[PDB]
């Protein structure tokens, strides 16, 4: 199971009324591939198995929280964790609805 909760729910910030593209390239190198979605700020960055652009942007903003356009699960870079808790249903049934 993820984490029921962690201390960085508290960062995660409103979803924009533009809604989530789940195909919307990493933001820094374009690629296509295991995109993430920052949960405080909405830029889409890719994972640590392409380019870990996600990671390096958590490494210089302190965003903690991103969404997987892969599986829509929760990552929390400072809990070293996934996490699940209703502060969540939003953003991930936004993301469900545009993937599917
Ligand atoms: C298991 N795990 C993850 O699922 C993620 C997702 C976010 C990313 O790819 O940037 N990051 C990790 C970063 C270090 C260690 C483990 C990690
Ligand atoms: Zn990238
Ligand atoms: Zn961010
Ligand atoms: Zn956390």
């Amino acid at each position: 199971s993820p984490l029921p909760w962690c201390p960085h729910l508290v960062a995660v910030c409103p979803i924009p009324a533009a809604g989530l593209d789940v195909t919307q390239p990493c933001g820094d190198c374009g690629t296509i591939q295991e995109n993430w979605v920052c949960l405080s700020c909405y830029q889409v960055y890719c994972g640590r198995y392409i380019n870990g652009h996600m990671l390096q942007h958590h490494g210089n903003s302190g965003h903690p929280l991103v969404l997987s356009y892969i599986d829509l699960s929760a990552w929390c870079y400072y809990c070293q964790a996934y996490v699940h808790h209703q502060a969540l249903l939003d953003v991930k049934n936004i993301a469900h609805q545009n993937k599917f």
